[PDB]
RNA sequence: CACA
């Protein structure tokens, strides 16, 4: 499941106790405690609604200790291959000019609209290939149309 | 982006 988080871009004294004051004032509840490791940090929120809201509050906005902190789907390593999330998307962009970009990088195995709260919308996007998926999150993460940004990272590919 |  997509609950998990990983922070980063921590301050070298940021301490989950600090970590557990920007989730509750952003009224993000947790499933589990923060673990702090050196630079950068996970939690678990109750489920994948919980986990996007964070990112779409916290991820690029949220400065602790004077640094802007980085809150994104923690994803394995290993499991960065065909599967990305794409953020900030217009919210009234066609689904075909949207499709018009993502071909340019390769075949769309699948789109699918991942429903949330916020004006802008939000899918999940599985390239045939883990070359067509790096090109697509190298090229499309930051641009910027219908004044929004792109934001495209990876989600975990759990059978490639 | 976790691994003595």
């Amino acid at each position: 499941s997509m609950n998990k988080l990983y922070i980063g871009n921590l301050s070298d004294h940021a301490g989950p106790a600090d970590l557990e004051s920007v989730f509750k004032d952003a009224k993000i509840p947790v499933a589990g405690p923060f673990l702090v490791k050196t630079g950068y940090a996970f939690v678990d929120c109750p489920d994948e609604g919980w986990a996007l809201k964070a990112i779409e509050a916290l991820s690029g906005k949220m400065e602790l200790h004077g640094k802007p902190m980085e809150v994104e789907h923690s994803v394995p390593k290993r499991q960065r291959i065909r599967k990305l999330q794409i953020r900030n998307i217009p919210p009234h962009l066609q689904w075909e000019v949207l499709d018009s970009l993502l071909v340019q990088y390769g075949v769309v195995e699948s789109c699918e609209q991942v429903n949330t709260d916020s004006e802008t919308a939000v899918v999940n996007v599985t390239y045939s290939s883990k070359d067509q998926a790096r090109q697509a999150l190298d090229k499309l993460n930051g641009f910027q149309l219908e004044n929004f940004t792109l934001k495209v990272a990876y989600i975990p590919d759990e059978t490639a």
